[PDB]
């Protein structure tokens, strides 16, 4: 939504806003250009800066008005003698110190705050693009559950699966496919790896699909978390439901469980809210509930918080 | 890097982005692993979970954290620190606020250092090569009519995965038809039909090393014009390999295949550079464009890459992975063109 960004640049005194983030810049444009796509809010509207090498696709999947440059140096030309220019957190140093230097640019804004806003919100366009790809992730986990044998590597498990997403319509995994067996289980970011699988090891088996620029995420382990999905009616906070989970751990006496309950899962595969963060969940966040012991057992599932409740998107048996 | 330091006055460097802490410790932590260079001594930051495999692989003393925010309280009060220029704004403000009175960039001894492969570094980006080179192969014979881009695809980026890669290099192209005349054309959905011209750019991620290859074929019988885009094309690619040579700038380069397509009409439609480095980034330095002079040397790794893009009509590309040798320059990705 552009009429918020506005809104935020009017009172904020921000004159000119820069988007470069991919993610972003599909959020506001309707396409995301592989070599470099840019947006431009000049007070009133938008317009979308692609290389010439970007120019037909974009213009044909953007609701913005698109226009080409040969040179990136062009855009220090429309962006000259900027008072206050609405920028991304994430923008480089190197592009930051160009518009000092060559726009003149005054002062910076980090714009951050409306586009968490913006996002943290998904409308049911996007929720029904986020069940498909959590619909991908669950065929995916279950073949991975059925290609664990003896002898065979994480690795392979891996690659068969990844291959299953993308035949199944995803662009490509959502992040590196974690398939832990073993003593690596107890390693929670534990991407599979060439270790062979034996009989009597904890696999966990943790994956997502992109499809359509939305994610999903999934962990399953085979040889608490009922609760929390249970407990999220909106209104509460974001570390009330990381509370719930994390009670029930430290009741059986494994308060092990090292990373938070969950994240926020949209354009990107981590986003907000996280799950020492205190933000009110409220309808429509997609968020992730994974506790998890470590050996190691991790059991995960992506969910919608609805009018007075949460919903799993996932559909794998616990 | 320590004496580029001491030349512009920078006390202490902080180095974050993944490839650069691979390429200075030697390790690349799956978490988060940061350096900071104090003076002359360089030490590895990682996750305390990290630590063991750190220990092991890094070249560089290692020391963990419980969390990030101790970073900041290392970098205490240094008056003028040197980053990298991908440093975000919001990382910049940090060390602002956090802990830094000044901010230098140590842009200029990365790209010095990375843009020269060691010999190891060309071993592996050979064996990548090698990878990449099967899975178009594998491409080629996988394009039937009627076949989805997407799971062409699907098949070459599993074979290479098979082959030993951790990942592909970037999002696979197979643009098939009106999609060929788009350079950056991943597969899609759409199903490839007969006289359709087929872009086929793939790499391979191999031990942290890159490759990147593009073939361009006809489903059936290629038409009159189809033919004679495709040996211009050609023409402009080999005629660039055969050029390439230490002494030569990247621009001078640029224009042996840009004077070629341009003599034959279509200089409206090579709508890009020439091509571009490869080493632990897919793209690097240096760009072969007309707006890039720096001189091409021994070590280097970089892409010729031609392209003719005629819309909803379609296009062609021809792309090999090149070092530049002792006199001249060698392929490194070797299937037919
Ligand atoms: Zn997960
Ligand atoms: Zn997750
Ligand atoms: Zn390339
Ligand atoms: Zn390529």
């Amino acid at each position: 939504r552009l009429e918020k960004l506005v809104k935020f640049m009017d009172e904020n005194s921000i004159d000119r806003v820069f988007i470069a983030k991919p993610v972003n810049v599909y959020y506001f444009s309707g396409t995301s250009p592989l070599g470099g796509g840019y947006i431009i809010v000049d007070g009133d509207e938008a317009t979308l800066y692609v290389p010439e090498l970007e120019y037909e696709m974009a213009k044909e999947e953007s609701k913005l008005p698109v226009v080409k440059f040969k040179k990136f140096d062009e855009i220090y030309e429309i962006l000259k003698n900027t008072e206050t220019l609405g920028i991304e957190g994430t923008l480089s140093y190197s592009m930051v110190e160009n518009f000092k230097e060559k726009s003149n640019v005054k002062e910076f804004k980090k714009i951050d705050d409306v586009i968490k806003d913006l996002r943290i919100i998904k409308t049911k366009e996007e929720i029904e693009i986020i069940e498909k790809a959590c619909e991908i992730a669950d065929k995916a986990v279950m073949a991975a559950i059925e290609e664990i044998t003896e002898g065979k590597r994480e690795r392979e498990v891996a690659a068969k699966v990844e291959y299953l997403m993308k035949m199944n319509g995803a662009e490509k995994p959502a992040f590196d496919t974690i398939i832990a067996s073993g003593h690596r289980s107890a390693l929670p970011h534990g991407v599979a790896s060439d270790k062979r699988i034996e009989r009597g090891d904890l696999v966990v088996i943790d994956l997502g699909a992109l499809y359509n620029h939305y994610n999903s995420d999934i962990t399953r382990t085979i040889v608490a978390q009922k609760r929390a999905v249970e407990a999220a009616k909106p209104g509460m906070t974001a570390k009330e439901l990381d509370s719930i989970a994390r009670e029930i751990i430290k009741e059986y006496g494994y308060g092990y469980f090292i990373h938070s309950l969950g994240h926020g899962v949209g354009l990107e595969i981590h986003e907000w809210p996280r799950i020492y963060d205190e933000t009110v969940l409220k309808e429509g966040m997609v968020i992730t509930i994974e506790p998890g012991i470590y050996g190691g057992v991790r059991i995960e599932d992506t969910v919608l918080i609805t009018e007075n409740g949460a919903k799993r998107l996932t559909k794998t048996e616990r």
